């Protein structure tokens, strides 16, 4: 059967991850936390549309996308929105939303790094511990597909921090990401970081349901509606669309 | 529920769209299918094991017209350049995504046209805008440009569009970019492409709402994407350019 999320409760699940989900602490006498970025306003859209209450739940520090997916399945979440990329590996233990963006990834290095592409990183040009990969991400997924054969042989990371802190601490030379937040953070966080190369892994962003959920049309007919009168590519405008670095 | 296609038959409705799906007529008629949608078809059901009835809509049939059709059940599946629209998943289901998708308006060479904001300034007659009845095209002219009124110049077939804009009838047409670009590039020169793309989209595999088998589709749709043989099918009929 089919229905209306009128009047229900969703516990969703975020994930950091700026500008999508953005996680400041403020005190306010009592120390809290504050969620804002692209995700936190297409929550407010769809809540003003569709008439759930929506009951936002940050997923633990250093949860990988992996655990995010696995944790709706497992019951924890009743919806799953962020820069989560849809991937065959889980289209088989959740379902997901019509896409909310495109997607594609960059590779990120260093300024001056002595990298032209993808074809230095499967030629050996880099030892493979010096390239960093988020673990329990699309970016794994990919390097274990067509650059290791199978074999962890990386440098593991478990944050955007970490990732941020080797590369600029010189323990890895090269990481991937999303091309969006990869765009954003070495334009606006991290100057000193550059991307490089063609884009890879062409794919899209979806919001992750149960499978056979009873509410699949109508949370797609309106992801659809915002995306026809072009709600998602202000949203996108309004995040995205900014250079602080020089 | 859920269940695996393998051994299943399925009823698959195409549409022609050069490349997508391209029709020939041979001789004692009989109808040859290729293109795209046809090579895709083949990958799917190697890797799925479904038994493949293909079926092409009569001719003139709309895109709407083939999704309605497809929710009155004269098909299982509908493959095709088949926009995924918020209308039309109010009464079918789409499958993961099979290409990124945009419009762009098509016209004849030397017409002086800027853009979009030229058709939505009043700079063309409304009567000289052609639209194919039936498509996503239509349905952006009603919201964007006329305010819900039907007063642009009615089109039936991608033929009727070329003759149309070909002979001096209408100024400009929209199309889906990757069948824009195909008829630019290499069946008529004359013609081109300008301004910004506009209605970013999505295609997808038409099948019922809560279908049985929708699990199994999307993961083998998304196996594909990720192993590179939706981009090398798109390369193979879309990377040509006859025209000099
Ligand atoms: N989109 C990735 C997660 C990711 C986000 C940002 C940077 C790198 C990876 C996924 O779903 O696995
Ligand atoms: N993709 C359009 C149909 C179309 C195909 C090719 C060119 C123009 C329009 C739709 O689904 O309505
Ligand atoms: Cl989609
Ligand atoms: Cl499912
Ligand atoms: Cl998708
Ligand atoms: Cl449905």
């Amino acid at each position: 059967g089919s229905a209306r999320l009128k009047g229900i409760t969703l516990r969703i699940g975020v994930i950091e991850s700026v500008p999508f989900t953005i996680v400041a602490n403020v005190i306010d006498g009592r120390n809290t936390t504050k969620l804002t970025g692209y995700v936190l306003d297409l929550i407010e859209y769809l809540r003003d549309k569709m008439g759930f209450v929506a009951d936002v739940q940050l997923a633990p520090p250093n949860t990988s996308y992996t655990g995010l997916v696995l944790a709706l399945a497992n019951g924890d979440y009743d919806i799953a929105i962020g820069d989560i990329t849809v991937t065959s590996a889980r289209r088989e233990i959740v379902a997901f939303s019509n896409s909310i963006s495109d997607n594609s990834m960059r590779i990120l290095m260093r300024k001056g790094t002595l990298i032209d592409g993808m074809d230095d990183l499967k030629n050996g040009k880099i030892p493979y511990n010096r390239i960093g990969i988020r673990i329990g991400t699309a970016g794994e997924d990919y390097y274990l597909r067509e650059i290791s054969g199978g074999s962890r042989n990386f440098y593991p990371l478990k944050s955007r921090q970490e990732m941020y802190d080797s590369l600029l601490a010189g323990i890895i030379d090269v990481s991937f990401m999303d091309i969006g937040t990869a765009e954003y953070v070495t334009n606006n966080i991290y100057c000193n970081l550059t991307l490089v190369g063609e884009d890879f892994d062409k794919s899209t962003f979806g919001i992750v349901t149960p499978k056979e959920w009873l509410y699949a049309k109508d949370l797609d007919v309106n992801i659809l509606s915002l995306r026809e009168t072009g709600i998602l590519d202000n949203l996108k405008k309004k995040w995205f669309q900014t250079k602080a670095c020089p």
